[PDB]
């Protein structure tokens, strides 16, 4: 332990010309989502860059019908957003950070994140990115039926609704346990 | 092929004198439930009461730190609440009509939940019962995850908070491309 | 630390007069099974009773098609045997000590074994139990797959056919990458 | 409506030359499982290529029981024989699958479940090497997860005659499946 995983924190999902883009509280992030994973390598943790890949015309998806098209296999959409991108340019070599295609919300569904994971006897998993309320909160709840211990960096996740944002924070916190913890990862009360 | 999921809907957590009851909206939806359920049944379907099992003192349980003790094996907490409960009296025995100890939220996790559906090869579950945000929405998720057809009964779904409701119901439709259903499992729009 | 699974050692898979018997194979293990799980339980292992839980008249289980019934719910077939039994009477209560009811041939399969494991962080599990090529083999290659350190206990597992013993031994040391024990825990060279 | 398995039939497995090579009797079924591929496809069925995606990784437990082989960018991972003409031919289609895996099963810590179960299939067809190691432990999985199981028994193999019969038995007697020829004819 521990291991942070980055969730879908792309072109797609944070630049405003993104095609499922969040918009504003998605880019607010930014700053706290690279110092986080920066200071989370450093201190020796693992890090996944668990990333949405879709294809185009996939008419067995169920999520092909509820979206528009987003983060396309071999599109600028799938580059991570801001200074986030310039730690994977640096670092996505090591063998610490893993790079992970991802086609359901969860990070653990149809991947092997939990192989990689109970491999390195990792017991506690750090979530960020977006949005919180959907790939976070599938992660989450994955995670939590696996048996992890959870930290959420509060300030490095983040929903379009802030309504949304609430619930899942409250989730988190009440139902699973987790542990919220801020960008310097210090547990916040 | 359809099965009717059928969560948690027990004393404890619908009862006024319940450990852990949502009180006044869960017991406004036991005619709901109730109706359903027999419904559900009489036309054929699998009938899954998916209830929680909880030891006294289970130090490994991370939910006994987070909430207080309740539907205890061999207890009157784990009693189905209202007809539900007399429907169970009288079909709990037919081959249809399954009872299953779980002990996470989802309904799936740590049953043979998934394998009795695989077997009967069931392409939609039908989900009912409480909490909308919690069990249901754990169960929903898994269900989600493994490929199957959801339909959530609205008025057979009830949470302790109104808002937390909203919002599952909102993921159940947009996220998880959810059909919602009446007591009369037809389509609501 | 560990943990001790001990598979099926039942009348119905041992006794003379057992519906599903492997016979005299299956007898000979009886004092070995016994002395390595009261062993187990002494250097404060957990001990996991995964017994076949089956129905008469359960057209959708495959099993159903393949072989007799056998361990029948409420039936002295579930019953272990031997010396196993009376340690069960004596320590099922300590909460180090589990029965769990199996459906499929692997320990894993739609049960909560890897649930139980992960809450007690358990690395490592001890196989023991009938029979060596089918249930054994099947809950190895289960553990093996979620990442778990595996021993087997040679003197305490048996199967009715020779070669299938020779097969599966022989697979759990140089596929699966376990380690072969005696009756005392000692690795066997 | 039904998905064929292919496992592993790489250069490393198969050829003399390779890395971990189940030699002759892997070589001896490359007729059997090319034209038992293009058979299913011509019929409709899907068809998942799961082979070894391997990295020369301290912390993959195989690592330490076996040599290198089918590595990842290598000409180990490779197609054997008209199997690879058939890829060629048809792996771009949207009912030919590529996917890389790690452990024995095609099942573990892939999407294989999932993309089956979007399209609604009840039935795995299995070929490719080792009959008794990726094949097994493909099949066990699938019994595990329902699906109804065929073996095509010409277009498996292993390197241990004895290991290849163990689990040809244990397929046909432990988990229900149909053994069936070239033609996917059943055998009796
Ligand atoms: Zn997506
Ligand atoms: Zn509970
Ligand atoms: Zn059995
Ligand atoms: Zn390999």
């Amino acid at each position: 332990t521990k291991a942070l995983i980055s969730i879908d924190y792309t072109e797609d999902f944070v630049a405003d010309s993104g095609k499922l883009t969040a918009g504003a509280p998605a880019q607010a992030i930014s700053d706290a989502i690279s110092k986080v994973t920066r200071l989370a390598f450093e201190r020796g943790d693992y890090i996944f860059f668990t990333i949405d890949a879709h294809e185009e015309n996939d008419c067995f998806h169920p999520e092909s019908k509820l979206f528009p098209p987003h983060n396309l296999i071999g599109t600028s959409g799938r580059n991570l957003y801001g200074d986030l991108g310039i730690f994977y340019q640096e670092h996505g070599s090591d063998s610490r950070v893993f790079w992970m295609d991802k086609r359901h919300y969860s990070a653990f569904s149809g991947t092997d994140l939990d192989i990689r994971l109970r491999e390195r006897r990792v017991s506690t998993v750090i979530l960020t990115g977006v949005l919180t309320d959907i790939c976070v909160l599938h992660t989450a709840i994955d995670a939590y039926n696996l048996g992890y211990d959870i930290e959420i960096v509060k300030p490095a996740v983040a929903s379009i609704w802030p309504e949304n944002h609430q619930f899942a924070l409250g989730h988190f916190k009440n139902t699973l346990g987790a542990k919220l913890v801020d960008e310097n990862l210090n547990e916040l009360f």
